């Protein structure tokens, strides 16, 4: 079933995050935090790092300029996928990967912890995010064309690890398994 899976953030502490599909985490190459997340405003950076993409930007000329406009932009006029990046990395528990985190409506303050890993390979609503913005969309899931849309099938964990070759439900377990030993999740 579900877990509980903690992302390390500089200055930040741990994002914690509910997901279903623990088995994918080797394809989470994003997060999402709600808007009004309270972590938000400790992981804005102080400058844009090197390769933010200027789609991610709002525009603006620092991250906190952008996480304010798009809160801003929620009140006003208050579909497509908006969002900005935080400027700040989160370290993926299980492959050690840098993962930059971003806010956006599509992620509710309310449900689970407030905050996603994105999957776009498999999770559409990440893939439309990613196809908005130009996020990495990696296949851990055998069975369809990630490049063309999120796989939701059924097939062989890929591309991760002490998973790959697992059935999903199998490599959910073995995943949740490892989390506990390293401190770093729980199953939910
Ligand atoms: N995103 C990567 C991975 O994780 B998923 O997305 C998280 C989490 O798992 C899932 C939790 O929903 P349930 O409690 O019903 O089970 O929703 C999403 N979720 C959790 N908290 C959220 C929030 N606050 N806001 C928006 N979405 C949230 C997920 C999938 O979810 C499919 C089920 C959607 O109903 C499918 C494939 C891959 C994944």
């Amino acid at each position: 079933q579900g877990a509980s899976v903690l992302f390390g953030a500089p200055g930040a502490g741990d994002i914690e995050v509910f997901t279903t599909r623990p088995d994918t985490l080797f394809g989470a190459t994003y997060m999402v935090l709600a808007p009004e997340h309270p972590l938000v405003d400790q992981l804005a950076a102080d400058v844009w790092p090197q390769d933010t993409d200027p789609r991610w930007t709002g525009g603006q000329d620092s991250p906190r300029a952008a996480i304010e406009q798009y809160r801003r932009s929620i009140a006003a006029k208050s579909k497509e996928k908006t969002g900005v990046f935080t400027g700040a990395y989160a370290t993926n528990p299980v492959s050690g990967k840098p993962v930059p985190v971003f806010i956006a409506d599509y992620v509710l303050l309310g449900y689970g912890t407030g905050a996603i890993m994105a999957v776009p390979g498999h999770d559409q609503r990440d893939w439309d995010f990613a196809n908005t913005f130009g996020l990495p969309v990696q296949e851990v899931i055998s069975g369809g064309d990630v490049t063309k849309a999120a796989y939701t099938g059924d097939g062989v964990l890929v591309n991760s690890d002490y998973l790959d070759g697992l059935d999903i439900e199998a490599a959910k377990v073995e995943v949740t398994r490892r989390l506990v030993k390293d401190g770093r999740g729980e199953s939910r």
